[PDB]
């Protein structure tokens, strides 16, 4: 028992992190096979950081302008190209630590692990969710550009996020590993901002089920509600609508706890309308929305990876 | 910016995890050089699990009774011995992935990373603190015995915890890597229970400083307090006393924020006496006590490891 924000073991990703330097900009790159992936903003100078034409900036570069270091061993760049907002550097050495991997793009509401890095050296690992507004509430300092987010399934690493920048509210924006931004953000200097967010309803319900599995029951009740009536309440409190597919996805947790999904919706309705009245759920005084139904099932049931 | 529960990168520990089977009990072991460390309870059967004499149980064992598997490769046990509550199995192969390491014992109030494992395969990583009552609020299912907790300093892994058992409130107890239990717990079947806990005051103050660094200031005030007057309030709310050494340890964070330590104590006094009145600090509606001053400085300033 217990319930923690749990990241995937990071070893398979640690062996891919390298340092990329170009001019006076140093950031992180991801070394898979004989390609290093990094944010294209590495080719930018401070004056360039206003409205850059990256195609012009890149044609002016030579392979030898890119200094790539894997630990204390230098990698020879032998080609370079741009894909959307990422750069692809061919090096003369395939990474012998390349795991089996995929490049996947995730949905708002999904979670992933982040390996924060600086100067190509991993610093820490933590769990994040992609917000409905396509930002993530990360923990990043300068030099963390190019740190990646990922999930692991058996032995295969699905990379889903590369970090690019911090927005004015302190939240973070980046791309998938094809270089396409999550949300309406750009890698140039603008007044861009997060814009309005919502709470991930199906994840809150999953977490209430985690709580019942772990012995917190004070918020349960005899009442039930209809899906339409719950969704009218979700809308008032800025929760996102609950669909029949969400209900279906919650079936296994409902069957394990014996609590009908619509019954747990009635409990959530009461919690939004009454607050918590000084009590806690799984050590939190707030309704937590950064655990998916899958996250709850891995942690309360117990699957590993190799 | 941002502030997350952040674990150390787990790769160096993943390469040490193995599976140990004896009879019908399977759990995790830690393989360093040519020794595998695991809980001595592995030699116990269900009837033995009432008041076992482990010295008798162990003399009845042969090396060949211990099946040790590193991935899908079997390790030959060539010796065995008991140290306090851990078992030490000599194998015929030194682990080529052995990091530089130390066995350290930590203090209540300190934090560490936990690599949860099952069948010798790492499952997830998360951050924990050692509670004042010598338990930890972990996330563990059956088969997680022998999972370890650790910190990393530059390239050196300081192992501080091996997991043994779950107590009736759902919290967890284990040993240091010398096999000495944290707190008044034993590896036999009793009615043992956690017993009363307190809140780690210096860690709460560190986290308030993290919040100010990250832009949360609503809880600040002009007031100050004396150390004795704060400690009278800490005692009412079951917080642990604040010492002059705690004040000294908070000096760097105080100097960075310009907020005197005793001023931040006056803020904490107000928060205990008034609650939070519907607001949050670093995304929490509770006063968080599982970040040390060191944790705040690594994350709000930014050190890595190799
Ligand atoms: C580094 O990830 C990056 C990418 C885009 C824009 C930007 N500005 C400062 C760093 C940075
Ligand atoms: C496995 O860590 C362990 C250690 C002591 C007592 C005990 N009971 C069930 C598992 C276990």
């Amino acid at each position: 028992s217990g319930f923690r924000k749990m990241a995937f073991p990071s070893g398979k990703v640690e062996g891919c992190m390298v340092q990329v330097t170009c001019g006076t900009t140093t950031l992180n790159g991801l070394w898979l096979d004989d390609v290093v992936y990094c944010p294209r903003h590495v080719i930018c100078t401070s004056e360039d950081m206003l409205n850059p034409n990256y195609e012009d900036l890149l044609i002016r570069k030579s392979n030898h302008n890119f200094l790539v270091q894997a630990g204390n061993v230098q990698l020879r760049v032998i080609g370079h190209s741009m894909q959307n907002c990422v750069l692809k550097l061919k090096v003369d050495t395939a990474n012998p630590k390349t795991p089996k991997y995929k490049f996947v793009r995730i949905q708002p509401g999904q979670t992933f692990s982040v390996l924060a890095c600086y100067n190509g050296s991993p610093s820490g690992v933590y769990q994040c969710a992609m917000r409905p507004n396509f930002t993530i509430k990360g923990s990043f300092l300068n030099g963390s550009c190019g740190s990646v987010g990922f999930n692991i399934d058996y032995d295969c690493v699905s990379f889903c996020y590369m970090h690019h920048m911090e927005l004015p509210t302190g939240v973070h924006a980046g791309t998938d590993l094809e270089g396409n931004f999550y949300g309406p953000f750009v890698d140039r200097q603008t007044a861009q901002a997060a814009g309005t967010d919502t709470t991930i309803t199906v994840n809150v319900l999953a977490w209430l089920y985690a709580a019942v599995i772990n012995g917190d029951r004070w918020f349960l009740n005899r009442f039930t509600t209809t899906l339409n009536d719950f969704n009218l309440v979700a809308m008032k409190y800025n929760y996102e609508p609950l669909t029949q597919d969400h209900v279906d996805i919650l079936g296994p947790l409902s069957a394990q706890t014996g609590i009908a999904v619509l019954d747990m919706c009635a409990s959530l309705k009461e919690l939004l309308q009454n607050g918590m009245n000084g009590r806690t759920i799984l050590g939190s005084a707030l309704l937590e929305d950064e655990f998916t139904p899958f996250d709850v099932v891995r942690q309360c049931s117990g699957v590993t990876f190799q």
